[PDB]
């Protein structure tokens, strides 16, 4: 008995369950609701969605709307990625950000470039808060896909494949853990965001990113507890 | 969109795949191995594997060999349920417990009755970590299946369904919540430990069980966070 290759059979067979839950949660998704939107931010179980999405051909009639927020204080490679994604997948993100400003030079003039330190709460309400909601509001979504996982435990552990509410909330990987959504990536050959590289298991904003040792990941809650 | 029928129909999906990793990793356990056992203490995830081993046929075959450590100091519903599932299942559980005394009168009489209160090393080495090693040692065991589940956290979160020794270490059950046991003994109608329902999620000794509440039994690590 070779210990190491059934122990990779069965995570094989794993994925191949969450491959396959994931898509029939989308399908239904796709054939249930009007306007879908999946709001990307393009961390690591955000591309595996955009891959999941493609692969049902929910880009084709752009059946499913990329919704992205800009918040003026993404790193340079998340635009680049994004660019990237685009072409890739064919789609052209629906991009919100700071009301009335149309840059960050604009953003500066009008609220100062050092908001997020003298005052976080504004700052997020500017920057991510009023552009998300006004990004629901603006393509009338009926259906949110996104990438919220039990494994971000806390106020997520319970989370299901869909979530009720006025406007529904759809987790195609509500049951992967961190390591699934990687194992995805490397099965099939997946560029991802770059910063992963460097120590990032979450990508955000300059100021708020911290990197996180790599023995700490793939522990519950551990994608985000750089924050 | 029925939201609710919908994740139900997910979880069942779920349990479906769980169902096939446990039980196809028992079977290559019985193919490959000539002394398999389980060292079983009839908690919820210890019943599940019971159940598992009856329906391939382990028991039929004598080809796999039930481990009962008696601590002289388990609660009397435990020996109750202990006959229950030999019947149920038709095997006859190894007993072991203290070396050279027979029962607990004769345990009391060579260690004192207060042992477990004074020095508690010894009375876990006498009682429980001797018998568990002798078990092993008197049935020549090749591989040991037991219990242990990544969703225990800490040593046990990064367990696969196998685990490398000189004696194999078997865990059917590694990527089962502890939700997903008790899904499956209530899918099946099996009868569970009966006190359970007094509020403990796990049981051993009556000295060192706890009882915790209900609404935490499901989070990451909560089946044994008695302790």
């Amino acid at each position: 008995i070779d210990i190491k290759k059934c122990n990779e059979q069965a995570r094989d067979a794993r994925l191949q369950h969450l491959e396959a839950q994931a898509l029939e949660t989308l399908q239904k998704t796709v054939e249930n609701f009007e306007k879908p939107a999946f709001p990307c931010a393009l961390i690591a179980g955000d591309v595996v969605i955009l891959d999941l999405l493609h692969r049902i051909g929910a880009f084709s009639d752009n059946k499913v709307k990329i919704i992205f927020i800009d918040t003026f204080h993404l790193f340079p490679e998340t635009y680049k990625f994004l660019s990237e994604v685009e072409e890739r997948y064919g789609f052209k993100a629906h991009v919100f950000h700071a009301a009335d400003v149309n840059n960050k030079e604009a953003y500066d003039a009008k609220f100062g470039s050092d908001l997020f330190i003298t005052d976080i709460e504004e700052y997020d309400r500017i920057c991510k808060v009023e552009p998300f909601s006004r990004a629901l509001k603006t393509l009338e979504v009926d259906a949110m896909i996104n990438g919220r996982r039990r494994d971000h435990g806390a106020e997520r552990a319970h989370l299901e494949v869909f979530e009720e509410g006025k406007m529904v909330k759809v987790q195609p990987l509500a049951y992967w853990e961190f390591r699934d959504c990687w194992d995805y990536l490397t099965k099939y050959s997946l560029p991802y965001h770059p910063l992963h590289d460097q120590g990032f298991p979450s990508i955000g904003d300059v100021q708020s990113t911290i990197p996180v040792p790599r023995e700490k990941w793939f522990e519950y809650a551990g994608e985000r507890s750089g924050r």
